[PDB]
């Protein structure tokens, strides 16, 4: 049974989508909740996160 | 049924400025094995943040 420490890149991806001033609170949680439930898919979705992130900069 | 309590949790984890990582750590690892300590976790976690201020 492999242990792919998918917590800790949880932990690690979601204070980087935390500290993505653009995105709202709704946007932000469900990022969180994606990363909670398939912590395997983390870089690619905080990968997502600041794609939208960057495309809604004032 | 701690989904709500559970997500909340989470996320003002993540949010509380005074922990470390290893300390955050070890709050998701026990809110994976039991949920049902959502509220006491987050209890937990807010007090450290606030002894590490």
């Amino acid at each position: 049974a492999v242990d792919n420490k998918f917590n800790k890149e949880f932990s690690v991806a979601g204070r980087e989508i935390i500290t993505l001033p653009n995105l709202n609170d709704p946007q932000k949680k469900a990022f969180v909740k994606s990363l909670w439930d398939d912590p395997s898919q983390s870089a690619n979705l905080l990968a997502e996160a600041k794609k939208l992130n960057d495309a809604q900069a004032p």
